[PDB]
């Protein structure tokens, strides 16, 4: 015969509040849907006294919300919020340590992937579409990235814990990135055929799977011709503020003066491990929390990146 409330707030993006009478009879869940409290999921707990005046996040479930969580984080799907607090739990408990003038990640849940992409991110231009994105990345460039990390493996669809790969990891998040400038143009010549030129722009002109070597899509790559004949495919054009090569893991020597970041993936399976290398006043190979500064470094580089501005030859 009486309804007693506590006054909450709800949000699906930390800026846009909403005043709600919760019911303290009724779990969170059977008032809002899947709900978190700084990220730990409250779905089946009953409100507690304490938690008057506090913001949860919830599913967007109505236009209003739907709207506001496609303006912050340029998600329709509605599960978003849910995959990212339950990311964001676990994430919150890892450690940022600054290696080597950089944000890091202490190894945990199989991380070491998501902290080769961070340190690489680090050390390139590149601004994010989503606001979401955009502010998250402003806080774990100083140090702070549990949100970031969070969101990555929400845009993703992986979870915390699970294997990754640092080449897919940045494809999908490079979609994520404001790359409407980025171009690309290839050249292939034939002796007996000529000239024919293919443009690429957005993520496809600034990653390369096949070689680790910027200066070898510069010289050319040999390529099958319609005739039969061995034709050369040379870069002509890159307008990007970087450039990402891959590559299968094979052994590979890193040299100060000649690249600007890149990756190594030791072992298989379980026991598959990546470590970042930068250069510096030397090279420096950030391992999770650890450093080690060497000469040069050689070993089972899979990703190396470059910088860039405009680079063009005569055609
Ligand atoms: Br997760
Ligand atoms: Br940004
Ligand atoms: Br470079
Ligand atoms: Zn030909």
């Amino acid at each position: 015969m009486e309804v007693k409330t506590i006054k909450v707030f709800t949000t699906v993006d930390n800026t846009n509040l909403h005043t709600q009478l919760v019911d303290m009879s009724m779990t969170y869940g059977q008032q809002f849907g899947p709900t978190y409290l700084d990220g730990a999921d409250v779905t089946k707990i009953k409100p507690h006294v304490n938690h008057e005046g506090k913001t949860f996040f919830v599913l967007p479930s109505d236009d209003t919300l739907r709207s506001e969580a496609f303006e912050y984080y340029h998600t329709l799907d509605e599960s978003f919020l849910g995959r990212y607090m339950s990311a964001l739990n676990h994430t919150k408990k890892w450690k940022f340590p600054q290696v080597g003038g950089l944000t890091s990640i202490k190894w945990a849940d199989n991380n070491c992937y998501l902290s080769s992409v961070l340190l690489a991110l680090q050390q390139l231009e590149v601004k994010f579409n989503a606001p979401a994105l955009q502010e998250a990345y402003y806080r774990a460039r100083a140090g702070d990235a549990a949100n970031f990390c969070a969101l990555i493996l929400a845009y993703s669809n992986k979870t915390v814990g699970e294997l990754g790969d640092v080449r897919e990891t940045m494809t999908h998040l490079l979609q994520h990135a404001n790359l409407e400038s980025a171009k690309r143009v290839l050249n292939v010549v034939c002796k007996h055929c000529g000239q024919k030129t293919t443009t690429l722009t957005g993520v496809e002109a600034v990653m390369y799977m096949g070689t680790l070597s910027y200066d070898n899509l510069k010289t050319g790559v040999s390529i099958p011709c319609v005739c039969g004949r061995d034709a050369t495919q040379y870069l002509v054009q890159q307008e990007s503020s970087f450039v990402m090569m891959s590559a299968p893991p094979a052994e590979y020597k890193l040299q100060q003066g000649t690249f600007l970041c890149a990756n190594e993936y030791t072992g298989n399976y379980q026991c598959g491990h990546y470590t970042h290398i930068t250069a510096k006043e030397t090279l420096y190979r950030i391992d999770g929390a650890h450093l080690t500064k060497m000469s040069e470094y050689k070993g089972p580089v899979t990703d190396v990146f470059y910088k860039e501005t405009s680079y063009t030859t005569t055609i």
